[PDB]
């Protein structure tokens, strides 16, 4: 309740002095009030605190408790990756020109899942680890003091609930490759349409995957200290090899599907592709 008093009065800085706009953002020296700040301004930025009547002090609790919900005790699996994943997703919306092709609750959503699709993660020496995701997002959410989805009506809600579990259920890199070959037939032939509703929960599952992963689309020595937090989980508790593998795999064609349908979300196609480069000369010795 201490921290609650100096985040609820501090005033929360533009986007633009936040720099949460670029694709290629960093966190590292931040301390976790100012990524509290950072929250709160997107939300706002967003225009969410305006449509859905949020309280200013429901929100800093809310985030508060978001991140109270994170254990710091995890390398990689922390506030710290919910945060940049919601970031990214911020960045995605504004610098991406995608807020346009989202309604207002699917934006409310999409932030508030890439916020809390990692709640209580252990680390993953210890899709049902979503799916606990998910309730820790729903606890919090009917916390007392927390709700700040209260001024929304009881179908904006309900539309808003279903739309947050997808998407934290869709941060499983299984759901990810089972579904991804279904974007990227239909990237692959002008077959590609929003307004179909399949397509479009489709796509929100893919907007997710790629924040989740947005890591590795970073600039060089900032992906270089992710992938090293990420190291820091696996093994305590050869990699130059692993992570082209990975972007090979995994990254590069979602980012080149989202570079198609966002030209200016190629920044994470690019800085995917500049890592790759340098983990591949690091894989020859
Ligand atoms: C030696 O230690 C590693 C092992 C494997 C890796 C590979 C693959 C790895 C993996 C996963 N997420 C990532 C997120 C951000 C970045 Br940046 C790299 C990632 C990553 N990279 C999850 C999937 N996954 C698995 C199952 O192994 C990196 C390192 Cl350091
Ligand atoms: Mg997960
Ligand atoms: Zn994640």
């Amino acid at each position: 309740t201490r921290e609650l008093q100096s985040l609820a009065a501090a005033v929360v800085p533009s986007a633009q002095t936040l720099k949460i706009t670029d694709f290629s953002f960093s966190d590292f020296e931040l301390s976790d009030l100012e990524t509290a700040l950072c929250t709160i301004r997107m939300f706002t930025d967003l225009n969410l605190v305006q449509n859905f009547q949020m309280k200013h002090e429901v929100l800093c609790r809310w985030i508060l408790s978001v991140k109270k919900n994170y254990r710091k005790n995890v390398a990689y699996h922390n506030w710290r990756h919910a945060f940049n994943t919601a970031q990214c997703m911020f960045a995605a919306l504004k610098a991406g020109k995608i807020q346009n092709k989202l309604t207002d609750l699917e934006i409310l959503a999409l932030l508030i899942a890439a916020l809390s699709h990692d709640l209580d993660h252990r680390g993953v020496n210890n899709s049902i680890m979503e799916h606990h995701h998910f309730d820790q997002c729903l606890m919090i959410l009917n916390s007392p003091g927390n709700q700040i989805l209260s001024g929304l009506s009881i179908e904006e809600y309900k539309t808003t609930l279903k739309i947050i579990k997808q998407a934290i259920l869709a941060t499983d890199l299984a759901l990810y490759i089972k579904r991804r070959g279904e974007f990227f037939e239909l990237i692959r032939k002008n077959q590609f349409n929003l307004e179909d509703p399949h397509q479009k929960e489709l796509f929100l599952a893919m907007l997710m995957t790629a924040c989740d992963l947005s890591a590795i689309t970073k600039p060089w020595p900032i992906q270089q200290r992710i992938a090293e937090l990420v190291a820091t989980e696996f093994f305590d508790q050869k990699i130059p090899s692993m992570q082209v593998g990975f972007i090979d795999a995994i990254c590069l064609q979602l980012y080149e599907a989202l570079t198609h349908v966002s030209e200016d979300c190629f920044p994470l196609l690019d800085g995917c592709r500049k890592n790759r480069q340098k983990w591949q000369a690091l894989a020859e010795q």
